[PDB]
């Protein structure tokens, strides 16, 4: 992968692997979201990370997801290559936006697309904290001036709050626990483990007669590894729509919150 | 990746991602044996495989892995290029062996390898049938005649038999079940979860002051998605681990194995 001309953004082609897709021998939407992931952690080391500025190495500080929206139109089939384009945007003293365009290599066409907002945090004390002026000034110069949105849209859903799921749920995935394999370089569970979770308590009978379409989901608290997670989910609707969350099984402790939208085959 | 000039073997570079390593910042030992999967896959996809020959296809037989044995002497780090050649080759009627050999991109050195024993069975009824004469000159053309051993040394580690655990286990992880992302493309719980599987009843002690040289495994019998697992281990000694897999119901055997560690 490589920056683009002016510097602005990021692209990179991925081939995708037999171990990463499906029962519909396409790719899985943890398959893209680690792909996601990936591509953003390039475009940080090709600017001129380690993904740390001065500021925050001085602050203790770090990014952490808070929101992720992911679209996708046409899952890769396996053996097919996928070109993400990444790039990232300041909103303002809020956090940082960074989003994503999944395009066919062969075609050209837009296959999918995703959008996710990321907040300042103390690594040490996990206080949330605002991207104050010094560490802005020191990424701007990384991100287009002018809004550049994925999803610009009127009234997109990646921006529609999310409300808790109410006892009891319809479905339900109990004792989930990350291995070795879930957590990342820092030890801490990835992000992808908690999409791959949220999904654990949809019926198979629906997954084997849907496509998923659009998943947004919320990161309220981080799983620890002795940590034990709850899939907990419910049918608020020719499409299928399902509320989720994730809880911890011991005192019921909100880790995340989201919504998936599905389609007939 | 492509098929070596004379089509006997297959080479693939992949690039190290930051999702596929540990907290030394290297690759992990199942996501060598990802890569190792994936090579294969495309060497069988290069020579003809939309992975079965045209006799396996008309009567209903299948590849399966019965043993996996991986040696490691240095895990590339994230951002690394890492060149994996793959290689089959018969062992008579009892079955088929796959060999792989880890080279650095960069300086040529081999910084890993790899082997494992695949037997043939029916789809339908998991039966562990033997490999017939017409199904073995179907893909004898693509393997060498001559024998292409990646562990030549006369009685080895990955020849060895392996003891059952005896009960009580020195170490556990009770309830391990798989999820969507654990299956394969035909619903079956992948060969690498195993590995992980077996490794999370390793302390965390020993997986932070030491580094994964050796891993033996068998495979008994498969573990369906609605099956729950316990990961049981005891150390039998560098640190030398016995390790089984078990359905945590009726303590049906599912795997056993063992592996070798090195200080830093
Ligand atoms: C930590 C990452 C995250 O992936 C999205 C938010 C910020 N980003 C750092 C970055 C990378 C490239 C250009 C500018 C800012
Ligand atoms: C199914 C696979 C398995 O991965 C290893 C054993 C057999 N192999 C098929 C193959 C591929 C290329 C050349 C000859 C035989």
């Amino acid at each position: 992968g490589s920056l683009t001309e002016d510097g602005l953004s990021y692209k990179e082609k991925f081939v995708v692997r037999s171990y990463e897709v499906g029962s519909n021998k396409t790719a899985t939407v943890e398959t893209i979201a680690n792909l996601l992931q990936e591509v953003g952690c390039n475009h940080a080391q090709s600017v001129g990370f380690s993904a740390t500025t001065t500021t925050m190495r001085k602050l203790h500080l770090i990014w952490v997801t808070a929101r992720m929206h992911i679209e996708i139109y046409k899952y890769p089939a396996w053996g097919d290559v996928v070109e993400i384009e990444t790039w990232c945007q300041s909103e303002g003293r809020i956090g940082t936006r960074r989003d994503w365009i999944l395009k066919d290599s062969v075609t050209g066409e837009v296959t999918g697309r995703a959008t996710s907002k990321w907040v300042m945090m103390n690594q040490d004390t996990r206080r949330l904290q605002k991207v104050s002026d010094d560490v802005r000034d020191e990424y701007l110069v990384f991100c287009p001036q002018e809004p550049r949105l994925a999803f610009p849209e009127e009234n997109n859903r990646s921006l529609k709050k999310i409300p808790k799921l109410e006892d009891p749920a319809q479905y339900s995935m109990i004792g989930l626990k990350p291995r070795r394999a879930d957590l990342d370089m820092n030890q801490h569970v990835n992000n992808v483990t908690y999409i791959g979770w949220v999904l654990e308590s949809i019926p198979q009978e629906i997954v084997d007669t849907h496509e998923l379409q659009v998943i947004t989901l919320d990161y309220r608290r981080e799983c620890q590894q002795d940590d034990v997670v709850d899939s907990l989910t419910t049918t608020t609707s020719n499409d299928s729509q399902f509320l989720h969350l994730l809880r911890l099984s011991g005192d019921g402790q909100e880790i995340n919150r989201g919504t998936t939208l599905w389609r007939k085959k």
